[PDB]
């Protein structure tokens, strides 16, 4: 079976060789337990997207329903919103003066309606990319034979936090596919993934890709002069390691162990899933903090740091 | 199962056209192992032996050479004064002949190193459709280098095998592999490991106050981005674009192997530094640095 069922105009296959494409279960076309799970992580974790990460991890046979059920009850306690909270916070580039992003997109009018609608999207990533970070460092850990959790938490911080959407943010949020998507939009996505020296392109960029020119200024303009810096790969490296950290003061446990998927999985994929766990750590971490910048260069630094929607 | 093991084919247990594949990578990088990288890249059907193929020309020129000998100049940490780790070695029992045997060790991996790290880099980029190779080049560093290995330089080094070792092997693979935050242990710690007390010596001694340090991570985000760039500048082809392995390889298996590669950037990166380390700690900067197999 083929997921990808493009019509006699384009041959049969052509969407992989589409660079701003990579290889992933879309929510779209997900079904049965993965259906079931992909929505179980959208209303534990309060987002309206499944992560590039998890879409890609969903490609390995069996591993994320079973990885998402053993991390989900450790994922809703005040602990983990708490540690997202911490590596939100922590995302902010000292880097000032910042480009006033507001009348940019002005100038590119962009009317304040336009522009809300530019913030709704970055705020729901603002929110979930340091979850994420935690959950795929949990995974990643796990899988690399280290311990997660199983720490000593008050009460306080092990209480868990409602499942659901909070009321400023739509359910499920509308990523560009890169394989329906014109020349131009490919390109857009492309480029920013290459910016980042990135695999592919986020949803972040998907989601933005909806105002293709929005996009080119944020990717052009404003990610270009600080993406990949000494000081950006600085701040990831702290986010990747303060997230490493976070995760092994988990209350309960999260993640399963490289051992216990033997039965599982074939040697091959597990040395890809780790791969790919590594991977998406640091590629989290580092749109954790474009996006967090974006945001900054927009609406300022406490806007940006604070969780959009408290919880 | 234990967690000193990652998933890989040995070089012992390969056949077929990929024992061919790790016999020309041995022989024409002139180096004493195949990497861990290159031996679990081999666990993806057909990749590896395609992927070198494409590769070889551009690794046997002379800017390749003159590239890994940048790469491992590059690799000093200037953390300050060093544990003597001659006197070190005497203090725990080992002579001369025996430092000289881990000597021989350490100069084959800082040798072979910083050159499996541009061939994984190539590997990583073209695999993420990025540009490799085909630069202007000189027509003195397009000239190959002589193929086999050196004199000073044995031509397959002893590597212990962690699914077989003692707790304590397998301890010791485990907690130097944790230490740098790997997957599984480098090949330099399964060749150490034929001294448990060099290897614990080198791990609790010398890179537990090194590894993972702000200078540390610095420089081995250094040695990625250079290598990244060394790689652009190639003459030829290298690598295989994603492009050119879809009808060969499933879209889990692409999405698995692009994430393999880009972790293994940083995993040679970092024992490239770990190890060169060691070695300034043996024999200072200049030992250390400079290539020990000039050509």
């Amino acid at each position: 079976h083929h997921h990808h069922h493009s019509s006699g105009l384009v041959p049969r296959g052509s969407h992989m060789t589409n660079p701003a494409y990579f290889p992933q279960l879309s929510q779209l076309d997900v079904s049965g337990e993965m259906e079931s799970t992909y929505e179980d992580i959208r209303l534990t974790l309060r987002v309206p997207w499944v992560a590039f990460g998890c879409r890609v991890l969903a490609t390995f046979p069996g591993y994320l329903p079973l990885a998402w059920r053993r991390s989900a009850e450790a994922l809703i306690t005040r602990y983990a919103e708490q540690a997202a909270d911490e590596l939100r916070e922590r995302s902010l580039l000292n880097i000032g003066p910042l480009p006033n992003l507001k009348e940019r997109l002005y100038a590119a009018g962009f009317d304040d309606g336009e522009i809300e609608k530019v913030r709704r999207v970055l705020y729901a990533f603002n929110y979930g990319n340091p979850k994420y970070l935690l959950l795929i460092t949990a995974l990643s850990e796990s899988m690399q034979m280290r311990p997660v959790g199983g720490a000593e938490v008050s009460s306080e911080l092990r209480a868990s936090i409602p499942k659901g959407h909070p009321k400023g943010m739509d359910p499920l949020l509308p990523l560009v596919d890169a394989t329906k998507a014109s020349t131009e939009v490919q390109g857009l996505l492309k480029r920013v993934a290459d910016l980042h020296y990135h695999h592919g392109p986020a949803s972040d960029f998907q989601a933005l890709a909806n105002w293709p020119k929005v996009l080119q200024i944020v990717t052009d303009e404003v990610l270009a002069p600080v993406a990949r810096t000494e000081q950006y790969d600085a701040k990831s490296r702290e986010l990747v390691t303060r997230a490493r950290e976070l995760v092994r003061g988990l209350p309960g446990s999260a993640g399963v162990q490289r051992s216990e998927l033997m039965s599982m999985l074939t040697p091959n994929e597990l040395a890809g899933l780790t791969g790919v766990l590594f991977m998406y750590q640091r590629f989290i971490a580092d749109i954790t903090i474009s996006i967090i910048h974006i945001t900054e260069c927009l609406d300022g630094a406490e806007a940006a740091s604070k969780s959009p929607f408290p919880i």
